[PDB]
């Protein structure tokens, strides 16, 4: 019953990670080379969190695994997750 989130990316990539902590304490890192993982303990039920990334990476997505069973997972593919909003047009 442990909720753990983790991101991936190339070696030397710098991205700002922001997420809402259960105890009320957002985490933000600047000047990081690669993403890591976190450990969150919850009562005893399905839990999920919202995490996003905005770095000059080629692939950025999120993932959530609970009770070792798949319940909810969101994967977004982006060749440059740093445009905030730019759909091919030019």
């Amino acid at each position: 019953m442990h909720l753990t989130y983790e991101i991936f990316g190339p070696p030397g990539t710098v991205a700002d990670i922001s997420y809402f902590d259960v105890n009320s304490e957002p985490q933000r890192v600047d000047g990081a080379v690669l993403p890591w993982s976190l450990h969150i303990t919850t009562n005893d039920a399905a839990v999920m969190g919202n995490i996003v990334a905005q770095g000059n990476s080629d692939s950025i997505g999120c993932r959530i695994t609970v009770d070792g069973k798949v319940r909810a997972e969101r994967v977004s593919n982006e060749v440059n997750a740093y445009t905030y909003c730019l759909v091919k047009s030019a």
